[PDB]
């Protein structure tokens, strides 16, 4: 993985995507991108 560096800065997981983030700002953006998702449909 890209973020496979020895750093404890990456501790943000999106529960739906399983995505690991290292920064808060892009994380919240990704969590705001849930509005672009489809619950089921
Ligand atoms: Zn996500």
């Amino acid at each position: 993985g890209a973020m496979e560096v020895q750093t404890s800065q990456k501790s943000y997981v999106c529960p739906n995507c399983g995505k690991i983030f290292r920064w808060r700002v892009n994380f919240i953006r990704h969590l705001r991108s849930r509005r672009e998702q489809k619950p089921h449909k």
